[PDB]
């Protein structure tokens, strides 16, 4: 697929009021997508053990690890579809050494669209969150091409 200019503007104009607060929408992610589906947390060495969203919410390495999530994802965003470098290194840790299926990579995406959806109302109307589920399907797609290369297929 390939998105239009005025669906990337879309998409970057939520992402700037994103880029406000990184680490507060890193943390709200992380916390719905385990919430939504826990079994996403197993994958996650360091933080498994956290028990209540009480937990995760006072978690430093849960906040430090949503910053780093969010700072490589808008790095892919800002590219517009130009992201084969960045797509790399990502796919061939998450397929060989953390092992995330791409059901997982929908689940996160699910939980970005929930939380710009509640956050940011007025930048995230149905047009500007078809525009970013269309980028967010363009990444999944590309990366699942990556992983079917690089023999996880996952
Ligand atoms: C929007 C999609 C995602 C982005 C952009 C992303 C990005 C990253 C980045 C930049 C890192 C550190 C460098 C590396 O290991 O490659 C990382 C590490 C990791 N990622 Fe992801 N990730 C995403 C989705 C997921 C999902 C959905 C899961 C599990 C349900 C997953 C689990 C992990 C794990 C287990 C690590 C290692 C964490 C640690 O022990 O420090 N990733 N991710």
């Amino acid at each position: 697929m390939v998105l239009s200019e005025g669906e990337w503007q879309l998409v970057l104009h939520v992402w700037a009021k994103v880029e406000a607060d990184v680490a507060g929408h890193g943390q709200d992610i992380l916390i719905r997508l385990f919430k939504s589906h826990p079994e996403t947390l197993e994958k996650f060495d360091r933080l498994k053990h956290l028990k209540t969203e009480a937990e995760m919410k006072a978690s430093e390495d849960l906040k430090k690890h949503g910053v780093t999530v969010l700072t490589a994802l808008g790095a892919i965003l800002k590219k517009k579809g130009h992201h084969e470098a960045e797509l790399k290194p990502l796919a061939q840790s998450h397929a060989t050494k953390h092992k995330i299926p791409i059901k997982y990579l929908e689940f996160i995406s699910e939980a970005i669209i929930h939380v710009l959806h509640s956050r940011h109302p007025g930048n995230f109307g149905a047009d500007a969150q078809g525009a970013m589920n269309k980028a967010l399907e363009l990444f999944r797609k590309d990366i699942a091409a990556k992983y079917k290369e690089l023999g996880y297929q996952g």
